């Protein structure tokens, strides 16, 4: 009700956040059946945008001292090690009631999942090589994005709201005006918040925060917001890949070639999902 406060419940919201049961999963099966290769850990974690978020919060903590530095999960493996990660995707908070379901937003959660693995892998596929930095930056963008819609669908069923925000977003369509007639604020607002009060690092966030006005953001930002909003345009759990948003994506990346910002359009092109390549020609 007063400018801010939102922010606070929902900070409290998830002072606590439990891995995706997948993770879970996945974890206790390599490790039972390890030694420890970084990388397969990394892969297992990219995708869950839970412990994207938990495991940047305590690798930019104080404790370590590179606060605001830490940015992606490479990083995070390199200075927490694989021991603390294990520990912190094994635990059980038994009295937490953290739900993980998307279904205020009106989506299947299992396939919201599966699909933010998907854009996870399609960000690696198409930048590993062309930009690799980049890659390793936007994967956590990307997945940090997505945590929005989680927190906002669990702080709407712990609050008893998530029937009237489903229905009234089923009527309306539209995800922040939703948002800000039920919470009074929306989730990418509520990110940079969250983010900025988690000590992440200021380009990120401000990836995450511009990526409805990539043009906008400041010159060293500006590359990863772009990439972001392409991503997003092929991946967004609505409309993902739709003819509008596939042709958006394309054009997005011409744009940023205004700016001297060069991503290849054919490397894109034949990168873009089936759905996207499909819709690229069809009608809006």
């Amino acid at each position: 009700h007063m400018i801010g406060d939102m922010n606070e419940l929902l900070l409290k919201s998830v002072e606590v956040l439990p891995p995706l049961p997948d993770t879970v999963s996945k974890l206790r099966k390599y490790v039972s059946e390890a030694n420890i290769e970084t990388m397969k850990v990394a892969e297992i974690i990219s995708s869950d945008p839970l412990m994207t978020a938990k495991l940047l919060q305590l690798a930019n903590s104080p404790y370590y001292g590179f606060t605001r530095e830490i940015t992606t999960i490479n990083q995070v493996i390199t200075l927490l090690g694989v021991g603390n990660i294990i520990n912190i995707v094994m635990a059980d908070s038994i009295r937490d009631n953290f739900k993980i379901d998307v279904s205020p937003y009106g989506l299947n959660t299992q396939n919201f999942l599966k699909t933010c693995n998907e854009e996870a892998t399609f960000i690696a596929n198409w930048l590993n090589d062309e930009d690799k930095k980049l890659s390793h930056l936007l994967v956590p963008c990307a997945m940090l994005l997505r945590l929005g819609i989680v927190i906002f669908s669990n702080f709407l069923i712990q609050n008893h709201k998530d029937k009237d925000f489903l229905a009234f977003l089923n009527k309306n369509e539209n995800l922040a005006l939703a948002e800000n007639e039920f919470l009074g604020v929306d989730h990418i607002s509520f990110l940079g918040f969250l983010l900025h009060r988690w000590n992440f690092d200021d380009v990120l966030i401000e990836s995450i925060c511009f990526v409805r006005t990539p043009h906008a953001a400041r010159e060293k930002v500006k590359k990863s917001a772009y990439a972001l909003a392409i991503t997003d345009h092929l991946f967004a759990p609505h409309d993902g890949s739709s003819p509008f948003n596939a042709k958006a994506a394309v054009a997005l990346l011409k744009e940023a070639k205004t700016q001297g910002i060069n991503f290849d359009l054919n490397n894109l092109l034949s990168k873009l999902p089936n759905k996207a390549k499909e819709n690229l020609n069809k009608e809006d």
